């Protein structure tokens, strides 16, 4: 069957992915945090368009994608909405809703890097354990598939935080994200990393739901109606189109 | 609940596009088809193990029609160059996307327009634009340039479409940036697009909703993209340029 989620309480994963999902700690004199961003705003287009109760869950620290999609597959949320890729292993245990965003991965090293594309790590320029992967990622996936051939010799990453440090503490070369994330803390956040090559890993992301869902058409039919009348795109430019770097 | 398809008979909608849908006629006549879309027919049937029973809807139909007659129970998917659409999703369901898409300006070389502003300001007579009726074009121009006005040149197949632009019968039509490209880059050499892309949007298959089988469709959908299935069926049939 199908139904509306107008009065149903969602409990809704978030992940922390500036800008799609901004963790701020306040003193307000009791310490909260305080999420903002695209995610966040796209939740209150929904919850006003479509009445649910939105319970927004933030994923605790060091909480993998591949966490995330797992917790919910096993009851910890109702959905799921994040920069989460959708992917054939992702679809065997949970479904998606329509594509909010189209998607690609970009190298990110440090500026000065002699490396020029993907072929220097399929040649083998860099050493394997120079290389930083975020686990349970699709940057993970497709690192297994296209260059190491199922064995995790690259160098693991928990967090932004964690690829950050070791980038810039020289202890990896090079690392991948999706492009735009990447984009955004390459001109905003640290001006001393770049990006380099082609993208790569052409993808989507979606919101997660269970599969079989009750609530799927009510969902895709909102998700396709902010996409249609421009929603999405001034989402996207509101917390995108920006450059503090020089 | 849900199942696999190995060894099912599906009946498959697909829709006249090139170059995702091509068909010739040969001979006592018979219909040959071929394309993107007949390709990925055989890569879905060798994964999956269904039995496909290749329906070609009849000449004219719209994409709304083909989608219409989906939900009728005339075909079990229908395969094609098929935006996913709120008003489509509100009757049948979509598989992961096969491809991103978007819409351009189509128009003969020459032509003074800059982009969609010019057709939002007046500056084209609404009869000389013509839009493909039962198209997430009509949805639209409905929509964003006449305020639910049926004002446009209604065009009926794609072949009105080019022969009212040549011939000068409309100044403008719209189509989606693939078969745009081939079309203005392989057939017709003297009709060029022009202006930003607009309307981004997604290519999807349809099911029915709360289809048995929406997650096997799936998860192979996704297995093509990742092992780049898709990219290259892209290419063989998109990166031709025969016009000089
Ligand atoms: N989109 C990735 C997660 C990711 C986000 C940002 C940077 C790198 C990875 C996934 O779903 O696995
Ligand atoms: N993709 C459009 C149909 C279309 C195909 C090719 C060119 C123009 C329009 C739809 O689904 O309505
Ligand atoms: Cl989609
Ligand atoms: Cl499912
Ligand atoms: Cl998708
Ligand atoms: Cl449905």
């Amino acid at each position: 069957g199908s139904a509306r989620l107008k009065g149903i309480t969602l409990r809704i994963g978030v992940i922390e992915s500036v800008p799609f999902t901004i963790v701020a700690n306040v003193i307000d004199g009791r310490n909260t945090t305080k999420l903002t961003g695209y995610v966040l705003d796209l939740i209150e287009y929904l919850r006003d368009k479509m009445g649910f109760v939105a319970d927004v869950q933030l994923a605790p620290p060091n909480t993998s994608y591949t966490g995330l999609v797992l917790a919910l597959a096993n009851g910890d949320y109702d959905i799921a909405i994040g920069d989460i890729t959708v992917t054939s292993a992702r679809r065997e245990i949970v479904a998606f809703s329509n594509s909010i965003s189209d998607n690609s991965m970009r190298i990110l090293m440090r500026k000065g890097t002699l490396i020029d594309g993907m072929d220097d790590l399929k040649n083998g320029k860099i050493p394997y354990n120079r290389i930083g992967i975020r686990i349970g990622t699709a940057g993970e996936d497709y690192y297994l598939r296209e260059i190491s051939g199922g064995s995790r010799n690259f160098y693991p990453l928990k967090s932004r935080q964690e690829m950050y440090d070791s980038l810039l503490a020289g202890i990896i070369d090079v690392s991948f994200m999706d492009i735009g994330t990447a984009e955004y803390v390459t001109n905003n956040i640290y001006c001393n990393l770049t990006l380099v090559g082609e993208d790569f890993d052409k993808s989507t992301f979606g919101i997660v739901t269970p599969k079989e869902w009750l609530y799927a058409k009510d969902l895709d039919v909102n998700i396709l109606s902010l996409r249609e009348t421009g929603i999405l795109d001034n989402l996207k430019k509101k917390w995108f189109q920006t450059k503090a770097c020089p």
